[PDB]
């Protein structure tokens, strides 16, 4: 039960780095960090699909000052966020087109540039009081998955556990499949949607331009601020003193010269996050 | 000019409706393809009979909603009125998928390429009124072949118009005896019926198309956004029979086959969640 | 234009006039579209008027205002907004369109190039017939004599010898037409006159190519206001409404020699109107 | 001196006819007015580049009444340009398939349409109260121009007179390569921009959507105006009652069928100004 | 700390400029000078087979204006600082893009043809900014280990040379590595596929950009003189000129040339006026 605001404000900032899949510049693949793994039109049938291959939401919660000295008080304080300043960073680097191991965008003969990247661009940040709500779908039900373990990326029917048989299910919506994003770099994008039947709590904005060959249109501006207040004045409510920043930014694929096969290319985020104390019941 | 740098009154009402895009239940020899139609190739409905699974549909549905009049003779009632509704398409990450089981490869003959992703035509389209969406029906060729089933799973304009065979053409422009009402899911073709502007007076629809089979899908989503159902006159639509009447349709694109290069269409599910208020009308 | 007086609501239908103008005759199973057109068409013959998309209108018969034409002050209808909407854009998702072209390699069985291409979309709302202003993209194309005519060139007015009709391809004052005949002028050669048109209201958007996505839309939550920066509409002289549209959606593409046809839709109108008073 | 104005008013009305380089349907070229002459990828270099095959700016000077009776007095008359509705007329004739000339959107077994006029779209109208204000620039420094006595069109650096082995200096911004749009199908529209350092009695608006297979997007309408009036509330002044027009509407190109070079197309454009009278010191 | 605006009849001025393009060759000089205002030209594999030059590397342009003097005594504990108010912007020659007959350049047509050639066209980064002091940049690299030329004198900056990340942890920088920060504090020096406006820092300058890629995209431009860009925040404060001075950076990449021998590339870019419009406000000190 939301009550008067308390006249009190803070700001925080962070940056999520992107989960394209390869999620850490370690290792073998350290190169291919911000990018996925390479994938080919047959994975997931002829073999299994990694979860290097399949890019993943960022999140991070943000510990916020401690805003109640005895949590059984009849009226309480909550921190409010109200507004955020969001930006990609890295935009210029798209202009590339000398990208390692990538396919040349010219006749057989010549020596011309690398495509740059390009494709399918995938846009999302949110803003909450807590995990956003995640609901899962498949494009295709039988995809084949990897199961190590520990896991390293958790799939809608590992929560729905529908028979084998069955899951030809979530290529609609199966109500049983929902998650909490709860975990960077674990949900992927293209089993995991934002929930518009929950998500009370939060804000979110997508957007998704498709295809392979697509020019990537981004901008970036400091000038420019997301109110998150609902229609009622009431921004997300940061249960716990938390707050609850996720993202997802596909800015395009890389080709590879060898095979034609694809690595995606994510960016960075950065959020500006401004809050003042509402007094709750 | 230099060169300087020079070197209970309200409620509120959810659900989802899935897609049909022709194969409308993960059920039978077709379940795999649920949520997508059937593969269709240049000339069926031509050298062949077009089948229901290939043309997708509507999804529409009727919400109960609390009954307010003990006697609906009295000449004042109360109705519910749809006041605004947020509505979204969810899966539109599953998109960017390069793996797509059976489809064509994106890449030279010699390759290991990803293969084509869902792309081409989007068709787009939601609508929240107190009785069924009004249809206007239409053929882009009037001459279309459409298997006879018993039970019939689809319904075309001239099953209504009844022309005869031989002025189907007249299909190809307006008939005006050719309307129906979305009084049933997953059985109006996307490709046959039209929201009726001549109607849905008591209806709010809201429609987008771009075509092609190439075109890249452009598709947004967030919680921030409503839509305001009331007319110019501050009024939405009024819940006859106090019955909240939902529909929509989908195409986010098309797959390609391998085998063939033929097209199944790709559709997403849609959340509904409209506010209503009551209002006292002349009965 | 005097002030204003008591409404009333006008509805129609235009049906497309792609060239194929009636469910009838010869031509009847392509309703709603253009005969074929090929690139030398109008050079090595005569270009026909079923090959060229033309306007639609009419003219709605409304309620009789004044019981004396005579009085120096009359009532007339004024247009205030209006609803307007394109049928069938469903229909434009079909991949199986009849004699159409294959998009697919040749040893496949893939799906018929779709209605693609170049759209031109125009309404307008008037108290009077629409001004045209007439031009040609190639002075010398070779139109067909009918009698009688089945379409009304540019030349047909300006009456420019043979030698001097390269002077359509600038613009031409004597080219100038009334969109008085439903079916009958030419989209590629008549445009809305923007040195008339006192009393009408046009709205037109064009996009080309061949291979262009079709991008439309449609809903019945929003209207045109068609009163002028003064508040004032099209006001109807003789009690007529004058309803005028093109909806070109694109263009079919003949598998056997890949030449075009263009494909309309019927247009909806939904007009509010008023009383004015008028001197 | 602006002072403020005097409660009068005029409409003035005009169409300017397209000068894509084919200027008038008269001579050898008279069957291509309205189009620009054939271009080739070495024009300019293996040859000289001719004003026919350079779509140029239209202007007009329209004499308005004459408002002081003495230009002697401190305090004087001017029309100002308050508002213009504008149009470009016969965008329909852009869905010609049937093309004198050009080349055929089909295999070469076919019967197909014509490639219709696409690509390349430069749109520009501007009104003011003295000629427009133009600054001079060259793609190609190098670029080889015809010589006619007299001058059918002027280059930027007929004006900056700069040596031959610098006329590199014309690729960035020369600000000697300055020049009055003072003459109707002259300045060619590669070569020369509105200045946006200077013009402040003018308002111009411009568009370019390029490439060769773009497709044209252009609308028409008669529910539209653009006012002309400033931050202060002040149009155009018309010196010497003088109100000045410009325009160039490059539509698209054809694509001839013999050697696939192109000419590009323009269409003509209205003009209705609307103007009221303003007392100045 | 901000306080209140001063009022008078010589409270604002109004400052003009142009910023020529940095697209690599940026002067029409030397043995590279007919290609002034466009880069060298760029193929897959440079940087890896060989060393990415500066010349093939657009930069941001961006200069100081010295404003008006406006303390005698920056003693005082109130003093005035000039207030970046609003701006208008223009890209100038975007006419010349209709150009289908460019030097070089590939030919738009089947082999035995006599065509166009291609126009420039392909990915546009647009890009303006008035602040108060240098703007402020984020480094990233699409590829950590791409191989850059080391010239003495620097012709540019990397940011590696500001992070000094180990060698084998340039991989880093394909994310967000924080110390690979800097100012834009020199023309025709940082590229923009390294370095990017900082959204963490920036709360005195305004900055507003763009980018459509791909190869073949159609650049899309518009130019006219009715608009301008108020550059005051959300409490109605503009940028304060530190020093007195005034800072304006801009990049424009309008597309690229293809080559008809190679097809390799060259960007393009166009040449930026301003008109930045400031006021009298008065700050604590
Ligand atoms: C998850 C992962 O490590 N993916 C890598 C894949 C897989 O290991 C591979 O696809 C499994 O079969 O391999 C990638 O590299 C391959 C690519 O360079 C292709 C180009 O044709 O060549 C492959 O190796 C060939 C080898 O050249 C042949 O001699 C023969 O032995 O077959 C092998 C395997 O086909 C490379 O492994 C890929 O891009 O697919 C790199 C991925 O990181
Ligand atoms: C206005 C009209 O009726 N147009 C139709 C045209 C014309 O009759 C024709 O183009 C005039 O020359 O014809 C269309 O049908 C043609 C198409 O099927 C082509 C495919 O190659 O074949 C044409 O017939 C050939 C015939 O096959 C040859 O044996 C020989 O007789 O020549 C004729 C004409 O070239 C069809 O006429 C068309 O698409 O052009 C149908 C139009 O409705
Ligand atoms: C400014 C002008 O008049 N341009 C015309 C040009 C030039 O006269 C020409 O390019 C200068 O060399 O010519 C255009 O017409 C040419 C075109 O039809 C080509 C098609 O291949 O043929 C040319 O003539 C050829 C002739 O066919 C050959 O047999 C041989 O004689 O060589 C000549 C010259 O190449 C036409 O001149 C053109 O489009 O370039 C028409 C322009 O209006
Ligand atoms: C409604 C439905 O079930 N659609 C099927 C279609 C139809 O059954 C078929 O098109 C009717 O002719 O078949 C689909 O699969 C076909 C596809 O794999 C092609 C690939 O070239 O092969 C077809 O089979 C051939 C077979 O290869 C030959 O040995 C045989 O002599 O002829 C067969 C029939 O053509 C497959 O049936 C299709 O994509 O068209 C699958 C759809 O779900
Ligand atoms: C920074 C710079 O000056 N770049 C040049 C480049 C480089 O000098 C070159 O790529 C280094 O290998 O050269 C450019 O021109 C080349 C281009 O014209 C190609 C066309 O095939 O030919 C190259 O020279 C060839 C020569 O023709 C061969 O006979 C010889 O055996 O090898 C030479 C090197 O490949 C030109 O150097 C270029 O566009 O790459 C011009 C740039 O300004
Ligand atoms: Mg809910
Ligand atoms: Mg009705
Ligand atoms: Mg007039
Ligand atoms: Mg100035
Ligand atoms: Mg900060």
């Amino acid at each position: 039960e939301v009550l008067n605001i308390i006249t009190a404000t803070t700001e925080i900032e962070l940056w999520l780095e992107p989960r394209m899949g390869v999620n850490a510049p370690t290792g073998d693949r350290k190169e291919w960090y911000g990018y996925s793994e390479v994938i080919h039109h047959a994975d997931g049938y002829d073999n299994n699909l990694l979860s290097v291959q399949m890019p993943q939401y960022s999140c991070a919660r943000v510990q916020l000052p401690m805003l109640n000295t005895d949590m059984t008080c009849e009226t309480l304080m909550m921190w409010e966020a109200v507004s955020c300043k969001t930006e990609v960073v890295g935009i210029g680097s798209l202009i590339s087109v000398h990208l390692l191991e990538a396919k040349m965008e010219a006749g057989p003969n010549s020596d011309g540039p690398s495509r740059p990247i390009e494709g399918m661009n995938y846009h999302m940040f949110a803003v909450g009081g807590e995990p956003l709500d995640l609901q899962g779908i498949e494009s295709n039900g039988q995809t084949k998955y990897a199961t190590a373990i520990p896991a390293k990326s958790i799939h809608p029917n590992d929560i729905a556990k529908l028979p084998e048989e069955d899951k030809a299910q979530l290529q609609g919506l199966v109500p049983k499949a929902k998650a909490k994003l709860d975990k960077d770099g674990f949900y992927p994008v293209e089993e995991w949607s934002p929930d518009p039947s929950r998500n009370e709590n939060s804000r979110y904005y997508g957007s998704f331009v498709g295809g392979l060959q697509t020019p990537p249109n981004l901008q970036f501006t400091n000038a420019v601020s997301t109110v998150l207040l609902d229609e009622n004045g009431v921004g997300p409510l940061c249960k716990g003193d938390g707050l609850f920043v996720s993202c997802a930014d596909i800015c395009g694929v890389l080709v590879k010269a060898d095979n034609e096969a694809i690595r995606y290319r994510g960016l960075p985020r950065y959020f500006k996050v401004t809050l003042r104390k509402r007094a709750v019941k």
